[PDB]
């Protein structure tokens, strides 16, 4: 996974954390950090409407999952894979995956389970990169993500 994986995890966990708490890391990267910031800016921008517009499907999804603990979060992978894989793959679908992650993360802070946010982000990244690796590489990874939403 390397650089695409490292970059994806950094963006998605920071995004899920900011959405739940606070917030800001104000922390280094400091890697391919120009790309990461821009992607974090666009995701913050694009993620905006998406959460609101799907407040209904999201709420429906959330009740249906009944997430209460760390063991619950660790079993979401295949349901994630089931809703996300088969179809058109495009950046809107990817932002919906991550936006729902943020939605779940906020719920996690609500039931006082902020500690599950990080394994949640890790799980989402693992699903994003394993099911969409070749599409992602083809789109210039996160650099391309910004252009589609400029
Ligand atoms: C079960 C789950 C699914 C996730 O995203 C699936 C892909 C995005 C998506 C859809 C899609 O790809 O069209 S429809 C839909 C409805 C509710 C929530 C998300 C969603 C994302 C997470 C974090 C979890 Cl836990």
């Amino acid at each position: 996974g390397d650089e695409l994986y490292r970059q994806s995890l950094e963006i998605i966990s920071r995004y899920l954390r900011e959405q739940a708490t606070g917030a800001k890391d104000t922390k280094p990267m400091g890697r391919s950090g120009a790309t990461s910031r821009k992607a974090l800016e666009t995701l913050r921008r694009v993620g905006d409407g998406v959460q609101r517009n799907h407040e209904t499907a999201f709420q429906g999804m959330l009740r249906k999952l009944d997430i209460k603990n760390e063991d619950d979060v660790k079993s979401l992978s295949r349901v994630m894979i089931h809703v996300f894989s088969d179809g058109v793959t495009n950046w809107g679908r990817i932002v919906t995956l991550i936006s729902f992650g943020a939605f779940v993360a906020k719920h996690l802070k609500t039931i006082n389970q902020e500690s599950c946010i990080e394994p949640l982000a890790e799980s989402i990244t693992d699903v994003l990169v394993r099911t969409k690796r070749d599409w992602l590489v083809k789109q210039r990874g996160w650099d391309g993500f910004v252009e589609f939403f400029h």
